[PDB]
């Protein structure tokens, strides 16, 4: 019973806003219409009461048919899933039908938003169905068994990064996917005198010694208003990188944080494809980003990936064209400085904190190449000179600022203020996707 | 290590034409030819501080790029570097990001081959990463480091950052030269440089590698990429009637010719590459499904990119099915679903989702629960005969339109040549 297409669409749509494309084609899916918090959205849920939900010819039809609506009406499209993959009896006709939907999504990839919202079953093509989409909000009772196990969002929030969002309950998946279509579509404009009310000294949320770890998620809370955002995609994945979407003086912004709590904020292969996909997202949807840099470097020692698996994040920033402001609070080193929306990748503006050092090796201590033939093997007795124990008399801002690659130094009380100011001064832009 | 000769040791004997005076930053950028093709190049000076990447150098590679893109010419990099001048600081470090910045404005437009010969750390280990084909010389250890660690044999396995491993530096120059003869000398299909070529091939688990070889020219080499990394999948360029051709085939040997988190990726970029260079393709199916990695996690989100690549694919892409092909993967391996050109087949090749034995499993549910045990395991081998026909029989998926027409084992090359030919070049 509760797996009813209309009962469900009725749960996502604000009640009396619903329409209906295809017949009550009791085939597997229902493709209704209507708005989300006001803004119109083509959708499609699947009937999990009618033959497993396994996607068939007839059922796929309205699905694809619904694409070319939302695609023609440049309105967003959403899919509350619940399918045991393809209908084994239909032969290939279904396989074909299962496969036209894929390409139905792929054509929308960045033209309209494509939230998927999986409530339960999700296998085979329906396991790849929402892969192609843009944001996967998994329902706490949704599983994934496509063997050609165990099931759950708890396994994808971590490990696989497959599921973008775990929901408090299936009903929240309706409530969650409903804001992502608002943020993707009611980003609105900026507001100069609205962050002014919330100019917290953000440097307060920073450790004492630039050596003592912390968690950047709390810092984030400050830059974003109080309502009520994050809405950060798989926190449990790429733990040294906390990406996430959200509003700022009304206007919606992508946020990519380098969380030093885990791995010391250090980037890596698995840490890139989080960002690397998250940037081109807010890029291909005209959403400003913010970069909160505090990363030492990048790495057991899997070279099995890295170089390629880290090139793409540069490619994410270097090809991106949305308004994007960077800021460094402490760290920013080497080929990782470069990789964090720096000027060499065409940043909008780049900001920094009082002790926001910027070097290719660090500073305490990063001299063991310059001072190579000295600070060496006389005793190891008293390593307080040392090398170990330049730094303060360089690195910070001006050491990179007169060079221009950093644009300013700022009072963190009005950290929020600055970005918003810097972000409001670029033009709206949006790109494509592929080659 | 000396840049000049080393650049004269790549170009056509001629031909090298310095796009500046020879300084000491650690870069030498010069124009020239390869089989008569306007080619721009650049090489890091292995001598000067280990080929390090600094400001006035990167600048030159930049101006190489601006000139490659200006003139619509491919762009090669020769790399005996190893990072970015540790004592030029942010300038150098920013000098590199500029080079990416160029290189990033290079994907999908002009060709870009990296032919590493010396060390490579940081930006030097990252330049290659933004260049389409990565050709790694023996001694050329991309000996990259964090904050062996990987030679050419090593960076062809589990990583596979390189594409064509060499066996000597100069030959690697014969690699990278011929390698532009494919992108910028694609050629045009010849209708009769196809005929005297198609064997009755079908007459042969197994190994797929030697099938691809018979599809392409008998003469022209099979420049396979990636091989040892992601092996259950096969990719690599060649020719057909003179027209350059891309090829990707399942690999009955490892992993049961199936898809896996690595597999789909290797094919994935490979396609996006070709549709970004007008080159047409050939896809010889034999995937019997997917596989995790036990990451059942990656393979889903990571499998998607096969769907995309073909979805977003506007170059010709004719498919050949060899025997079995199944589910998402079957759809994945260049199906009509993803706007395919045409699909041909061979007299003994089935298109289904799982197939007999499987195509009766769990469906009949009341089977291994309500049947005589001393026959269940044997009557499990029974439901396959009616199946094979009523399930998976290809004279099904003929009418259904997904496999255009069945082609004879003799008349194979002509076909994979014909359909690619009569097709449009764009859209």
């Amino acid at each position: 019973d509760p797996r009813d297409p209309l009962l469900r669409l009725s749960n996502f749509f604000d009640d009396g806003s619903v329409e209906l494309l295809h017949e009550r084609d009791r085939s597997g899916v229902l493709a209704a219409a209507g708005t989300v918090n006001g803004v119109r959205t083509i959708a499609f849920c699947t009937d999990g009461t009618v033959m497993g939900g396994a996607m068939g010819v007839e059922g796929c039809t309205h699905i694809v048919n619904a694409y070319d609506t939302a695609i023609e009406d440049q309105s967003p499209i959403v899919g509350i899933w619940h399918s045991g993959g393809a209908r084994l009896a239909e032969g290939v006709r279904a396989l074909h039908a299962v496969g036209q939907v894929f390409e139905a999504m792929i054509r929308a990839s960045g033209y309209i938003p494509q939230i998927s919202v999986v409530v339960g079953f999700a296998a085979g093509g329906a396991a790849y169905g929402p892969a192609l989409t843009d944001v996967v909000v998994m329902a706490p009772e949704s599983r994934v068994f496509v063997t050609g196990s165990l099931g759950g969002p708890e396994t994808h929030h971590k490990k696989s990064g497959v599921c973008h969002i775990v929901a408090d309950d299936e009903l929240d998946a309706y409530d969650r996917g409903r804001r992502l279509v608002g943020l993707f579509c009611q980003q609105g404009h900026f507001d100069r005198s609205k962050a002014e009310a919330g100019d917290t000294d953000i440097h307060a949320l920073l450790p004492e010694s630039s050596r003592r770890a912390y968690d950047v998620r709390p810092i984030v809370t400050a830059i974003l208003d109080a309502d009520t955002p994050f809405d950060e995609f798989q926190a449990n994945w790429a733990p040294s990188m906390v990406v996430g979407l959200g509003r700022l003086s009304g206007r919606t912004v992508g946020v990519l944080a380098n969380n030093p709590l885990r791995l010391g904020g250090c980037l890596n292969s698995e840490s890139a494809e989080k960002a690397a996909r998250f940037v081109r997202l807010c890029d291909a949807f005209g959403i400003p980003l913010v970069v909160v840099v505090d990363v030492p470097g990048y790495l057991d020692q899997e070279w099995g990936g890295v170089v390629r698996r880290g090139a793409k994040l540069l490619h994410a920033f270097g090809e991106c064209t949305v308004p994007r402001v960077t800021l460094v609070t402490r760290k920013t080193y080497g080929g990782a400085y470069i990789a964090m929306n720096s000027r060499s990748l065409n940043a909008t503006k780049v900001f920094a904190w009082p002790d926001a050092e910027v070097a290719v090796m660090g500073a305490k201590a990063a001299v063991g190449i310059l001072h190579k033939k000295k600070l060496a093997a006389a005793p190891e007795h008293e390593r307080e000179a040392l090398h170990d124990q330049h730094e303060r008399i360089a690195g910070g801002v001006d050491s990179a600022l007169d060079i221009g690659v950093v644009d300013e130094k700022i009072d963190p009380a009005h950290t929020r203020s600055k970005l918003t100011e810097a972000l409001a001064q670029a033009p709206a832009r949006r790109g494509r996707h592929k080659n």
